[PDB]
């Protein structure tokens, strides 16, 4: 009743509060009172119901629903406290019922709590998944509703954990591409002034968007348009906050942009989008976001390309990019340059005999100037003409080292070095001309970096031009100011050195220059840092332990030097929150194919080491110390080990310092990368082995002591920033402790790492499962069995995406010979495999980042090479190709590489039936181009050839092949053989099962070879050798003399 209702809230609160602190009444109890409350909540439907009828205080019932909303609200922190598989699906469905569209309107005074609780309680899968697909339409259904009733206030907090659910552990949404329009079509309908989930429910709308640019583009173009009008309304507010995901989004537009660019989504889009850039140079206004000028780039390198726009097809070559991963400051300054690099990327292709000299060119501008060297000259296609006037500009700026010269030398530099096209020589001494600048830096440290790094090689590095340098590279350095940190590290001296020894290149003094440099390099401001600014090649990196080997390489002996295995063990390490958000995107996109000297080094460095001023120096002295103790090892240093492990006892606070040590032991990896001290040894990490053991590692003791101390899942996203990686490098000095130390304790250890916190480290932790303390089968069988039955012990994180893609992961670990065992693993292998396998996956309601991984496992599970797939693995195949995804659609693709030399005859037939399908829709999706991809691999499968010429003649629709070209030879990379498509089986026999019978439209696009052809063939076309009703009604098409016929 009315006042039963708060009477009921009342009493709820005072019974969980008592029941909670007495705790002698049952959780069953209290499951079975939440069922009376479900049951009250009905009896609340069924009380409107009745007042629909007549009216009984319909105030007051709004009023008695408030109060049920409160007895809900105690009910929801008790089930939220405690979860029965029968109590929480009662909870959840009295939630739906909750919904009624039928009344036209809701209090909704219990909807704070209800998506909330999704997103926070129950999150291990078996309560949460337990919801199936129609549950998550049915609150795809509830949110549309929200859309109307939200700004019911409290429709959007609950909408912050809908947005926050909308792309799931897996979720169907883009499955359903018509819901999926049509909830894309709520979400841009309120273009929320503030909203927390509109960062999350934006960046699911991308993804989806990102799903659908490939595959039925139409859809696609039907969201760009939709982007197309939010991008106006971008350039209509202002908000710098928001602003950063509202440009996130842009940006996501932005590859499909570039891509729209080649056939334009609007021939008058540019211009708009000249409009809305400028709007964006607006909003960046706020000088935050600023230009990238003296970026800082942290670990920019040369001979690798860069990642800018995230795109592989711009070819642009190693930018050095801000780090952005310091812990990441200049992405979103980053972000301002996208915003001038989007006005960059306006054509409004076109500017550029305008945009030469009107430009400011600031360094805001100059860094989108780099941009345009890069991709805008990729899109340029400029003659020598246009090179030779833009040039001058930047030329002219850099004969003036004043405050235009700084900010465009890199760019400048970089243009120069790198283009479409090389110059002539008239430029050479311009090269030491921009030299100057890089001379400059290497006195000036501060505009130092690029120039000292990039381009002050690039004459060497590309042998392009006269050795006049042969007796100038050393000239700058012969200021006797060579000896400079000031850049990326290590570059000068070893393009140097390389460069020298090119053919009696190195015949002069400058080896004892060299010598010169490495002791300053013993001591360069000896035991500190020298600089306070920008730190290159600073103690904050971690290490660059070749410079510390590289000595003997840059020492000229009679085939001694060199090594391999440098071994980055996860350096970049580019991941970042901030950096993340378009990261998981950005990580997958397959769009269709369109448009004893040494000894004395090291005796000296003994004493440079007795004394030490600086910590976090310290431990890179200590890093350095320790390389050259595997360097002297190599030559051939107890003490740098104690000194490293003083500057430990320093460090006694905190376990960051311990987090360096890590760093440190995957520098030991990295020299144990290399074979061992002499080197080019069969024994690998024999270099390292001494580190490894006791002997030689006394304060490796003291480290691993301290490793001893005690101090949804952890594997929150597939795409994850660091600190998960964070999590990856704890998992390994948790191996390392252990592996110090010389399984059960490693069972108590994985125990006191909690299930969810454990879950983080995938392969981490599959590197141990596949690991066994000991030989013997029973114990490490065992040990797998107790981490699935942890796992299975709530059998919903085992039904959770991160403990089964976690098992699943550690398969390929565990994919191996395996000769020792053979009892009962493969019997737990298909327990696991009921939902590795994924029950979802089997409904192919799997992840969809996920799919990917899930068919690369399973192709990874190996049926032909040693033991089949009991279950049909065939099956599962059959049923993966019926079903859909992008990921799924590029797998496919990986597919028919996959079948090849891996096709048993009855399955290589069961494949064939899959591979023969007529399918009209996912051509212009691609997936039937998908299909034509597989039919040129069965053109490189001999197996079913007959077959594979069959589907060659079924499969194409001709539908986009002929712009297509085999891809423009990309399929094949000669296609007139087979563009006149007579294959040798076809050209020789007439292609049959054994009114037209050959389709036109699939055949080709014109009259062209088709008809000709059928014409001579008609003769073996009416008597085909499989019936004898060919040859009827073939004089009717044919219209020829039938006597000659018979002849």
């Amino acid at each position: 009743k009315i006042k039963t209702r708060s009477d009921a809230l009342q009493n709820l609160r005072s019974y969980i509060i008592y029941s909670r602190n007495g705790n002698s009444l049952n959780q069953e109890d209290a499951l079975i009172i939440e069922k009376a409350i479900k049951r009250a909540f009905e009896l609340e439907w069924q009380i409107s119901a009745n007042h629909g009828k007549r009216q009984i205080s319909k105030a007051s019932q709004e009023q008695k629903l408030q109060d049920i909303s409160y007895l809900l609200r105690t009910c929801v922190e008790s089930y939220i406290l405690l979860f029965r598989e029968p109590h929480i699906l009662a909870l959840l469905d009295i939630i739906l019922r909750h919904t009624f569209t039928a009344n036209g309107s809701i209090c909704e005074v219990v909807c704070l709590n209800f998506s909330k609780a999704l997103r926070l309680l129950l999150s291990h899968s078996p309560h949460l998944h337990h919801l199936r697909f129609s549950d998550w339409q049915s609150l795809v259904s509830y949110c549309c509703q929200a859309i109307e009733k939200l700004s019911k206030q409290e429709v959007v907090e609950l909408i912050y954990v809908m947005r926050s659910l909308v792309q799931w552990y897996a979720a169907p949404i883009n499955f359903v591409s018509e819901q999926l329009l049509k909830f894309f079509e709520f979400f841009f309908y309120a273009y929320t002034e503030e909203t927390d989930a509109h960062l999350p429910a934006l960046q699911c709308l991308f993804q989806l968007c990102a799903y659908a640019i490939p595959n039925c583009n139409d859809y696609s173009a039907s969201v760009v348009l939709l982007v197309f009008k939010i991008l106006i309304n971008s350039d209509k507010w202002k908000r710098l906050d928001l602003r950063l995901q509202l440009i996130q989004c842009l940006a996501i537009s932005y590859p499909l942009w570039s891509n729209s660019e080649t056939w334009d989504p609007h021939r008058s889009i540019r211009s708009f989008n000249l409009d809305l850039l400028n709007s964006s140079f607006f909003s960046l206004k706020n000088f935050l976001n600023f230009f990238g000028k003296r970026s800082s780039l942290s670990l920019a390198n040369f001979r690798f390309h860069t990642v800018e726009p995230k795109n592989n097809i711009a070819k642009l070559y190693d930018p050095r990019l801000h780090l952005f991963f310091h812990n990441s400051f200049f992405e979103s300054y980053f972000i301002y340059f996208f915003l001038a690099k989007l006005i960059l990327l306006k054509k409004t292709s076109q500017i550029e005999e305008l945009l030469l000299q009107a430009e400011l060119a600031n360094i805001s501008a100059s860094s989108f100037s780099l941009q345009l060297m890069v991709i805008i000259t990729a899109i340029s296609d400029n003659l020598t003409n246009d090179d030779l006037l833009s040039i001058q500009k930047m030329s002219l700026n850099f004969t003036e080292k004043k405050n235009e010269l700084q900010s465009w030398s890199f760019f400048i530099l970089f243009n120069i070095c790198y283009n479409k096209a090389y110059s002539s020589m008239l430029t050479t001494s311009c090269k030491k001309e921009i030299l100057a600048a890089a001379s400059r830096g290497l006195l000036n440290s501060v505009t130092s970096p690029v120039c000292y790094q990039i381009l002050t090689y690039f004459n060497m590095y590309r042998p392009l031009c006269f050795a006049s340098i042969f007796p100038f590279i050393k000239q700058q350095f012969i200021l006797f100011n060579d000896y400079s940190p000031m850049l990326s590290y290590e570059a000068i001296d070893y393009w140097k050195s390389l460069y020298i020894l090119l053919n009696e290149n190195l015949f002069v003094g400058q080896s004892s220059f060299k010598s010169v440099f490495l002791k300053w390099l013993k001591w360069h401001l000896y035991h500190l840092f020298s600089k306070e600014g920008e730190l290159p090649f600073f103690s904050f990196t971690d290490s660059s332990i070749i410079i510390f080997d590289l000595l003997m390489m840059i020492f000229y002996r009679p085939l001694s030097l060199s090594y391999i295995t440098t071994e980055i063990r996860s350096p970049f390490e580019r991941n970042l929150f901030h950096l993340k958000e378009a990261w998981s995107p950005v990580t997958l996109r397959f769009p269709y194919t369109t448009d004893i000297d040494c000894d004395s080094l090291q005796n000296v460095i003994k004493m440079l080491e007795s004394s030490i001023d600086e910590i976090s120096s310290a431990s890179y002295d200590k890093d350095e110390l320790d390389k050259e103790t595997p360097s002297f090892e190599a030559v051939m240093n107890l003490f740098p080990e104690v000194l490293s492990f003083v500057k430990s006892n320093h460090s006694y606070d905190p376990i960051i310092n311990c987090i360096s040590t890590n760093l440190q032991f995957t520098i030991s990896d990295e020299p144990k990368h290399l074979r061992y001290e002499i080197g080019s040894d069969l024994i690998r990490s024999t270099h390292f082995r001494d580190s490894n053991p006791l002997k030689t590692l006394v304060l490796y003791i003291m480290d691993m002591a301290s490793k001893n101390v005690f101090i949804i899942r952890n594997h929150q996203i597939l795409g994850l920033m660091e600190g998960s990686l964070e999590q990856i490098r704890n998992t390994d000095l948790f191996i390392l402790q252990k592996y110090i130390d010389y399984h059960d304790s490693l069972i108590n250890i994985l125990h006191l790492y909690p299930i969810e916190t454990f879950c983080f480290g995938m392969s981490a932790i599959g590197a141990y499962f596949l690991d066994v303390a000991r030989t013997s089968e029973p114990i490490f069988y065992k040990c797998l069995e107790i981490l699935a039955q942890k796992i299975l012990m709530n059998y919903d994180y085992e039904r959770d995406e991160v403990y089964l893609m976690i098992f699943i992961k550690i398969f390929q670990k565990c994919v191996h010979s395996k000769l020792q065992f053979t009892d009962a693993t493969l019997k737990l292998i298909v327990k696991i495999t009921k939902f590795i396998e994924k029950v979802f996956i089997e409904t192919k309601f799997s992840s969809l980042s996920g799919r990917q991984t899930f068919l690369k496992f399973i192709f990874q599970l190996s049926p032909t090479s040693h033991v089949y797939s009991k279950f049909d693995y065939q099956k599962l195949i059959s049923l993966t190709l019926k079903d859909s995804d992008v990921c799924v659609i590029y797998n496919f693709v990986d597919d028919l590489v996959i079948f090849l030399k891996k096709c048993d005859k009855t399955l290589i037939e069961g494949f064939v039936l899959p591979i023969l399908s007529i399918k009209i829709e996912k051509s212009l999706y691609k997936g039937f181009c998908y299909l034509y991809l597989t039919l040129k691999v069965f053109l490189s499968i001999s197996s079913n050839r007959s077959a594979l010429l069959y589907q060659l003649l079924k499969l194409a629709n001709s539908y986009e092949t002929s712009t297509i070209f085999e891809p423009l030879l990309r399929k094949l990379h000669i296609q007139s053989a087979n563009i006149k498509q007579l294959f040798r089986i076809y050209r020789l026999e007439i292609f049959w099962s054994f009114f037209l019978e050959f389709p036109y439209k699939p055949i080709y696009f014109s009259l062209s070879d088709f008809l000709k052809e059928n014409s001579d063939e008609i003769i073996l076309v009416l008597i085909l050798t499989k019936n004898i009703t060919l040859a009827k009604l073939i004089t009717s098409r044919m219209s020829v003399d039938f006597s000659e016929k018979y002849t």
